[PDB]
């Protein structure tokens, strides 16, 4: 996150950090919790190679850096890739994980609201993006939870600033016309939310943009209304 701001405990308690265990291990990707068993993110999260029994979630956790060998994780059962997701283009950029055990809610570890069946996106007012990416666009991953608070753009104005690339009603953006404050390199994968009657909603899931907070240049989120759909087939209701 460039620009923002360190969190508090229980303000965002659905966020998870995506890491993968080699030899050493390295936080990839944000998440976040949808339900006890199921975790939602970015597709691109799995461009590479499907390793079996490296990834390890990490939920109820603000601190990277706090992490040791004894803190608990979650592992990977299963994970769901949209079917028309292509990994050399941005459309379709969301995956389910479904998780080896599910977990029990906490203050600090609980799910978002997903969108509610008819909702338009500019009920959306008070919206914010978080992660442990970097804080500028050649820097690194970020041990304290960041927040930053973005607007919604509209669609149309998002196409304008991407001419090369094809912004569909499935993706949503947001950003600032002079920058400043963006998702970057590490916060893919995790929630853009927006908070309405007294409840956050999972507006966006992270994906792509070109650079991080630079002008003109807003981030593109998967819009996860229009995957209501398929998030309630695959997770069997
Ligand atoms: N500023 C916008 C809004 O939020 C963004 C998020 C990302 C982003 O994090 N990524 C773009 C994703 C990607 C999607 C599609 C095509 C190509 C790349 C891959 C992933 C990424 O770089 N991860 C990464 C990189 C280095 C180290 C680590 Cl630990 C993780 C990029 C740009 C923006
Ligand atoms: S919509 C998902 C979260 N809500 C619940 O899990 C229900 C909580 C209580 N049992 C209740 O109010 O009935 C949720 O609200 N997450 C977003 C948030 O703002 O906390």
């Amino acid at each position: 996150i460039v620009g923002g701001t360190n969190s508090s405990w229980g303000e965002w308690p659905w966020q998870v950090s995506l890491q993968v265990k080699l030899t050493a291990q390295r936080h990839l990707c944000g998440g976040s919790l949808i339900g006890h068993q199921w975790v939602l993110t970015a597709a691109h999260c799995f461009d590479g190679l499907p390793l079996q029994d490296v990834w390890r979630i990490y939920s109820g956790i603000l601190n990277l850096s706090d992490i040791t060998k004894d803190t608990p994780f979650s592992q990977i059962k299963e994970i769901i890739i949209h079917q028309n997701y292509k990994v050399s283009e941005g459309n379709h950029d969301i995956a389910l994980i479904k998780l080896q055990a599910p977990l029990n809610y906490t203050e600090f570890q609980k799910p978002i609201c997903l969108p509610s069946k008819g909702d338009t996106s500019t009920i959306y007012t008070n919206c914010w993006v978080t992660g442990w990416g970097f804080s500028k666009e050649k820097g690194e991953i970020q041990n304290i939870l960041q927040k930053v608070n973005i607007p919604l753009v509209t669609n149309e104005e998002c196409q304008k600033r991407y001419q090369d690339y094809k912004i569909t009603q499935r993706m949503v953006c947001a950003g600032y016309k002079e920058g400043g404050k963006d998702a970057c390199k590490g916060d893919s994968g995790g929630p853009l939310v927006c908070k309405h009657n007294g409840m956050w909603r999972l507006v966006g899931i992270t994906s792509w943009g070109e650079g991080c907070a630079r002008r003109e240049q807003p981030g593109v989120y998967t819009k996860v209304a229009e995957y209501m759909d398929w998030i309630l087939e695959k997770t069997q209701s």
